[PDB]
């Protein structure tokens, strides 16, 4: 019924609690060897549940630079620059809270029990459980920060470069 | 609430349904390449919801041949050898149902909400469920069984290997 509850302790045992502990040593390398890269996984909480499939971001702002190292386990991170007005703003591991495009699929699944319009509200308990779990999580030693975000009502500009900056400069004060 | 559904739903939807269509090309790989392996992936699940730490098989009758070869997304499925009086009986695609090892966990976690005596209620639900999904599912065709067991209630003896067995021997006929 809550579905969202269950995904996102899902995605916590399964996911954060495993890459999360050793993120920091992964960036550490990658600043060492390979524009300093910040030290948290920015995780994007789209609540229109629009995750693209290649999970690539449209916003040209938001540019691929390249794959964090390893530490039977693959897992493929990536960093990415942020630009405002032409100009590199940071540099940060982003990607997609993958559960909310799951939400989204079963909303079009005839058989999953799941309403299209309850969505929104899904996504909303999906954040605010992830962000409960997170509070009170010992392997989040101040290397996730979750970045839940809706676009205007009225189809009006979005800039989600700037949404993640805002967020990285927060953590610079 | 019934926290089983949408775990059911997000491993269909996240690995079974991109993992299955290309199963049976990954294995004919194998026994054209590298005692045919079966064209299933077996899929155990235990209602007692243990899942080893190490995903390894505990029954020495069920003993490690190799990794399948694959098709940015890494997949590690084991073949295993089941043995039988000493007898090379079967060779399969073998793994655990790793969503009711996140049920024990969530069961243990406090701020879970998930009481420890509905593990068996929920692990049901989750086999009932995924059942359901993988009956009118377009990527299972003929490539995913299900393997479903509870261990004796006054802990006698219980052989995983004859389990799967059973399964394989019913594809045979
Ligand atoms: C499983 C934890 C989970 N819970 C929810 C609701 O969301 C997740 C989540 O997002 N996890 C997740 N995100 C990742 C990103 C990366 C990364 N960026 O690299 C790498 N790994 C990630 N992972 C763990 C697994 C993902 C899919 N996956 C599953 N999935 C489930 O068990 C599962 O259970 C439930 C209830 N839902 C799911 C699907 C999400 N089993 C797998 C077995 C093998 C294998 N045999 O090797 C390989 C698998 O994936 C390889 C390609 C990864 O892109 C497997």
């Amino acid at each position: 019924f809550n579905v969202a509850h269950g995904l996102a302790w899902s995605y916590y045992i399964g996911y954060l609690r495993l890459i999360l502990p050793e993120l920091q040593a992964r960036i550490r390398t990658y600043n060492q060897h390979y524009g300093a890269v910040s030290q948290r996984l920015y995780i994007l909480l789209p609540l229109d549940c629009g995750v693209p499939d290649n999970l690539s971001m449209a916003d040209p702002n938001i540019r691929f630079l390249d794959k964090l190292p390893q530490q039977d386990r693959v897992y493929s991170n990536s960093i990415y620059e942020l630009l405002e007005n032409g100009q590199r703003a940071g540099t940060c591991v982003l990607e997609y809270a993958t559960p909310l495009q799951t939400l989204f699929a079963m909303s079009q699944y005839s058989q999953a029990g799941f309403s299209r319009e309850d969505r929104l509200e899904q996504a909303k308990l999906f954040c605010r459980t992830l962000e409960d779990i997170l509070a009170d999580a010992p392997e989040s030693q101040n290397n996730c920060r979750l970045i839940a975000y809706q676009e205007p009502a009225d189809d009006s500009s979005f800039s989600l470069s700037q949404e993640v900056l805002r967020h990285l400069r927060q953590e610079e004060k």
